[PDB]
């Protein structure tokens, strides 16, 4: 028989737009994670003040070591310190948002992917105008700090030492090795030995020095099972080009390839926007990848690039095209080694491109199935075995709205095509973003968002199915 868990909280929010028991509003965006050692790993944004994409927003995890039954204390990967002047404190806070969870299955090192911001709305909030954000001298890639009142651009160096335009060590450091829990003393803006501000402040600044205001790329990463991870790393660099406005990630677990020339690649969803149309039509999906382990990260090339769309070619650096966005998504490798992107859009229904040669490149047919609906929500599929067989686990909103939450079953054939079989409700009411992993032993579990009784948005939940689940009518 058919066997669903019934749902456990594991971030709860507040209800009524008022704090929760900690003082946290509310919790967003799910990762799941099962690791090497079985340890089942939940992420999630942390959202302090309120529900919206910026603020003071905490990187955090939970572990559980019995398969989802009970799970630890909170663990907070990273959040910055809120900018104390704000004028607005619901929208002054460095920001980080939205993180990809993924293992390396020879290091076993956890990468936690996410997007920072500095202060403000986050992608709500961007610069119409370009600001470099590094600087390269003697092949060193520094980052860059600006100071009102003057054109040239200030660096970064070791020790985190402030460098004059001009190339001139001055009495300036910036906390780049940050000790303080959760890190949230990076950033943090000396003057000889005297704590002045920060450079992820933009208002009502007491330091003279603050960072290029753009999207920026971090990852953290635990070699400890989940239990610590290390300082925040900016990956911006190796794979954000001078085209890209916004460089975010597709919100989920990522996934390392299993077969094929590329075994092993570190396969990690993202999405951009470009400066000309940027969130009314250049949202495009593609993924970032890393052949050495998670040292050196490279951007794959997106969907829309060099995509026909009625009759003519794009690029997703110069379209402006509403109907042929995909942005964030879900990454999964077939047996045949082709690679499946699902991508979050708005044709109302499934989107899915398919990579021949490790996710760098897209084929022309970007298909679409009607049998599984898109109200335009993230969503997150895994590749399973089954009896011998190969399938596809993907779950997301039923709709109207983003609601009725479903999880619907695919039968992957040996030329990498798709063939939807069942779709099952999961949880009724509100549904959104949600994570899926295989648990193993025919069982598999999802940390999805739902809300319900007033809860604020959203309260992330934990549900465990099996096969009996997944085929038989319900
Ligand atoms: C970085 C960021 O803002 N991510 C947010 C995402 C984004 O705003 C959208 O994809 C832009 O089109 O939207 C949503 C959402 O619930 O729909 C929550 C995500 O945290």
């Amino acid at each position: 028989g058919a066997a669903l868990t019934e749902k456990t909280d594991i971030f709860e929010s507040g209800r009524n737009g008022k704090p929760n028991k900690d003082g946290i509003k509310s919790y967003r965006i799910p990762a799941l994670l099962k690791t090497d050692k079985g340890t089942l790993i939940a992420g999630a944004d942390e959202r302090r003040l309120h529900s919206s994409d910026w603020g003071d927003i905490g990187m955090v995890i939970r572990r559980s070591e019995d398969n989802g039954k009970t799970w630890g204390d909170r663990v907070t990967i990273t959040n910055l310190r809120d900018n104390p002047k704000a004028s607005d404190p619901s929208i002054g806070s460095p920001v980080n948002i939205d993180m990809v969870l993924v293992q390396d299955p020879e290091t076993k090192r956890i990468f936690s992917i996410y997007d920072m911001f500095p202060e403000g709305k986050g992608i709500f909030g961007m610069s119409s105008q370009k600001e470099e954000a590094y600087k390269k001298i003697d092949g060193k890639t520094y980052q860059i700090l600006y100071r009102e009142g003057e054109k040239g651009a200030y660096t970064i160096r070791e020790n985190g030492t402030v460098y004059t335009p001009d190339g001139k060590a001055t009495d300036y450091r910036v906390v780049v090795d940050p000790v303080k829990p959760a890190y949230s003393d990076k950033g943090d803006l000396y003057k000889g030995n005297q704590l002045l501000g920060n450079i992820y402040f933009t208002t009502n600044k007491t330091s003279p020095f603050r960072i290029a205001k753009d999207s920026y790329l971090w990852m953290s990463y635990s070699d400890d099972d989940g239990k610590t991870w290390s300082a925040p790393q900016d990956i911006t660099p190796m794979v954000k080009a001078d085209w890209m406005k916004f460089l975010g990630v597709g919100p989920g677990t990522g996934i390392v390839l299993r077969n094929g020339p590329h075994k092993g690649r570190i396969l990690i969803p993202v999405y951009t926007t470009n400066n000309v149309s940027h969130l009314n039509g250049s949202q495009s999906s593609r993924i970032i990848y890393s052949d050495d382990h998670g040292k050196t990260w490279h951007a794959g090339e997106a969907v829309n690039d060099n995509r026909q769309v009625d009759g003519q070619k794009i690029h997703s650096s110069t379209m402006n095209n509403r109907r042929a966005q995909n942005t964030e998504s879900t990454v999964v490798q077939l047996n045949n080694g082709d690679v499946k992107l699902f991508m979050r859009g708005l044709t109302g229904d499934l989107q899915v491109a398919t990579s021949k040669d490790g996710g760098v490149t897209w084929e022309k047919d970007i298909k679409r199935y009607p049998q599984v609906k898109d109200v335009y929500v993230q969503m997150s599929a895994i590749h399973t075995m089954h009896e011998g067989k190969e399938y596809i686990i993907l779950s997301n909103a039923g709709g109207p709205k983003r609601e009725n939450g479903m999880v619907h079953l695919a039968r992957v054939e040996e030329n990498g095509e798709l063939t939807w079989l069942k779709h099952n409700p999961i949880q009724k009411g509100e549904f959104a973003y949600n994570s899926l992993q295989e648990l193993g032993n025919g069982e598999y579990g999802i940390l999805y968002e739902h809300t319900e009784k007033g809860q604020n948005a959203y309260t992330l939940s934990f549900r465990k199915f099996n096969w009996d689940f997944l085929s038989k009518d319900l």
